């Protein structure tokens, strides 16, 4: 298979590594690889995070100054402001560099060409598949966790080895796994979830509520308990994560099993259509354009939709209810 | 008719002419009108082209400094960066001008309002219909060549005479012809080709290849020889340029003639529909918006499509083949 | 792969070869294989071509008399009159033959069953992919060129070896290549081009002209210069043949690239449909019937369409223009 | 206008004229131009018509022998067997001719390319618009009648003058008129009537009968009297020919006028569609192919449809009725 379970750690030994950004991923991975025996500096703009970063024992300079001292840089910052940070501060210093390894956690800005590093650089990806908080919950146990790897540009014949070395340094392998993939195959996946089954789920729940209340005379206080105000969803999700998606359904009643299976096979093509459309929209580079242009215009649609959703009937009722259950 | 075969050359005699840009068109036309007895300066930003330009005997200043010394300016630079060059460097000096003639080779930026010169200026067009390289191949022979002319703004009652004078200076007439037209009628035409029959041709060839290989069991090495890897296309194009489009078909077999004619009349309306749609899209100013916005967003779609086309099956096979024929 | 680069020449040495027909292919290949050390006779009906053929040093008899002296025959005559020539003159003599190799340049009449030679014969194909004139332009340079090969009927266990021997004799390999294929895979390809992208191209150009003139007020003298009366087409075709189809587009402006790519991917399915339909029409044997029946009826449709095309508006305008440019 | 009322008669004086065929048109026109002072020979194959032809005082030879003695030939024979008569007998002699005028009454075989005379010949048309019988009914009165004229090929600069001379010789002008037109504009018209309004009329009558009998309980003996077994139709046709198409309706009742006008404007587009389709079918040369192929196959469809029509219910009833009225 394409699965890597463990690999060597030598190429990073002797070099210095700069961790750009000290958010969730930055903090965690920085700490872990400081623990695995590697000299690390941190680069950040001076605010709260800078205080905490220098508190935890890391020597900190400005971003560009950190890029100069480093043979490897990890850009662990949001994808929404990385472009400007790169053009302003990193790209010049980088033109003033020799043999550089550039690692990312997301492939959005590179897959779609918004960041185009030079040829003297090894361009790689090491993408976790976690919230970021739970990686420490799993690290103290000595457990690994999964990651995706990719190489966009190789000028050293060793980029894959550097990728695996990083994968080990961050503490994902051994114990977890590491899949080799592309920048594209990562952005595509990350976006497909956000565009296909999450919103469909939310809309279906909303529609169930609306229909039940406005057509069958149900009370708002009752529909919410059944549809999402109860913790049935998280339970089912846990059983999925642990026992398996279909095997999870054994613990339910046969009536439920039958209805679920029948209707799953009944409405399958309908959603496959949607998924096809959205995946095609992404692969072509259209959504990136949409999103960049909305940023430039001032986020009007974003604003209006946030207002509509929060000022909906279901949300008002949920507010009253949570106010009543005591849940904050 | 509207066709002009030769005209006077006096209005440009006594004046100075500045040639902004020294690319293909710039170099050629600059040289020609230096040869036809006119004092010429060149304006360019300092790089390789500046070296060659001063080498060939032209006195060169910066752009703005050239606009100051000139009563006429020819903006022979790409349409993709002319807007900024105009707003930064030319428009101020031009506000500090008196009686100025402004000539373009393309009407894209003026037809759609991206460049709006003042009223003290004569705004004209002189548009060649060549690659640019072959104009010298035709000049040494004393041959002319065709051009289009247009006037957008007249403040001197002599703009057409200036246009014809330029047409002669560049060496298009006499021997060739000069059609009088609009900025709009030039942009429209230039874009219609790029949007209607070129891409349709390419897609049809691609589809022929795909179908033949994936449905009738043909080898990739064979389909390419028939469809485009042979030089039949260029031959047919030459016969079209010389003998005529339909008369060209005499040299082929009657079987070919019959099939071609029948299927040409069969599928005519289908493509007429497409051409209508695209021409309407252009006339309204929508494509200009599309293209400007893609520039502002960072060329994501451009990037992705360039990748898809080059990483297609046909392209890989063509690479192997050309590698085999010895053709580079 | 299936590609053959060079092979032996022995099986043809000791045998005699008759070249039926002395047109373009006949003349060229006859001369070449006379030069490569093979005894050759020529068979033709007595007219101008017979004079030239006996002039160039070939001994000539009537067709049947040439088939009698020959162990191999090359039928290099039009596909439109080969059927009668075969039934009248060749098939009888051939019934009076022993061990015969029959080679064709086109597979139309054999693929569709219009010519069905007996079992005592080796039926083969050697199909050039050139105009015929340029093969000499490439021969004096020692350059090869590509061909397709096929075997329809083998009664000697050596038909493929004979095919490769012929391929070498005609001077295609070495230096070029030789693909092994079928009679069907040759007729199909030759006809698909004549039915799919050539007529689509012509109709699209015609539609562009008609629309521009009758809906946007453009002059006829101007549309023609842009669409086909200029030599841009042949240039693009040459760059395709040499540099590659997509790589060719680097030399153009980014505006052109963007529009072309977008519209190519936009209108792809539309033409794929057409190509599917026409390829299916061919594979089934329907077009052969259509064409044979039109021959029998007297070419009325052919006639009328030739009239309509030549008496069209675009053609009249093109006549006036070419009359004006000086181009004949 | 394009209308010719009378013209000169000199070019035919001194020449000899051969009238190929002695049917209706042949007999009539031959006689008339013998009366107008012109030497005439007749060419026909030897049967009944030959007897009558030599009876009426014309010297008769075989076809080819008549073409040899003649400077002008009129091919007044059916369009269904003219092709073979031309290829066998006329075309050879004609290759052995010098300065020849070839006249036709119909343009079917020339418009669609089934007969292609050489360049040494003046190819003309003189097309009557009569049954042929009534031309004598109009000649004794000194009345002219209308004809159409056309020129397909001119090699003498006098073809139109020859056409008008013929028009006068046949006795159409003066008194009638002569319109100048094309071979195409004659075949098109002659066929459009046979394909559009004649069959539509017949089918509408048939449908009226069928509906009335099988859905409203009318007797067959009654429907026929109303729809066509009475002479109302011929009366209306005469009033049309004489008074005018719309003015004809004054003699009818206002109820009839109102219904007719309303329904005429109501169903106009429906039939315009049909007429468009059929005219396009003709202009392209498709019907000629259809008809030629049915001839070659043996007239199966013709046969079957003749059977179906005659063995229909309406026809049986009409037979009984006519048997009853005494009308034969
Ligand atoms: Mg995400
Ligand atoms: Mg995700
Ligand atoms: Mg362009
Ligand atoms: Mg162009
Ligand atoms: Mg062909
Ligand atoms: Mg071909
Ligand atoms: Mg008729
Ligand atoms: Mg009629």
């Amino acid at each position: 298979d394409k699965t890597v379970l463990d690999a060597n750690l030598d190429p990073l030994k002797g070099k210095t590594i700069g961790v750009i950004g000290y958010g969730n991923q930055g903090r965690v991975q920085a700490t872990i690889m400081r623990e695995n025996g590697l000299n690390v500096i941190v680069g950040n703009v001076k605010d709260k995070y800078y205080e905490l970063a220098k508190k935890e024992g890391f020597e900190v300079y400005e971003i560009d100054e950190a890029v100069r001292r480093s043979d490897v840089a990890l850009l662990l910052i949001p994808d929404e402001v990385m472009k400007e940070v790169y053009e302003k501060k990193i790209a010049p210093v980088l033109q003033g560099k020799k043999e550089f390894v550039l690692d990312f956690a997301s492939g959005y800005n590179v897959a779609f060409g918004l960041i185009r590093p030079p040829k003297s650089v090894d361009t790689i990806m090491v993408a976790p598949r976690m919230v970021g908080e739970g990686i420490m919950d799993l690290h103290k146990q000595g457990k690994g966790y999964p990651v995706l790897l990719g190489v966009k540009q190789d000028a050293s014949g060793k980029a894959w080895d550097y990728a695996k070395a990083i994968a080990k340094g961050i503490g994902a392998i051994p114990g977890g796994i590491a899949v080799i993939s592309s920048f594209e195959e990562e952005a595509l996946l990350d976006l497909m979830s956000e565009h296909t089954w999450v919103p469909i789920l939310f809309g279906a729940i909303k529609a169930c509520y609306d229909i039940a209340v406005k057509e069958y005379g149900v009370s708002p206080e009752a529909a919410l308990l059944e549809f999402y105000a109860s913790g049935e969803l998280a339970e089912i999700a846990r059983l999925i994560a642990e026992e398996g998606i279909f095997n999870q359904m054994v613990h339910h009643s046969t009536t439920s099993q039958y209805g679920t299976l029948t209707r799953m096979f009944k409405y399958y093509d309908v959603v496959r259509r949607i998924v096809e459309n959205e995946a095609k929209y992404i692969w072509d580079g259209s959504f990136a354009k949409e999103w960049s242009l909305e940023q430039q215009a001032g986020y009007p649609v974003f604003y209006r939709l946030w207002e509509l959703a929060t000022q909906s009937e279901m949300a008002k009722a949920e507010k009253e209810l949570y106010k009543l259950l005591g849940r904050k």
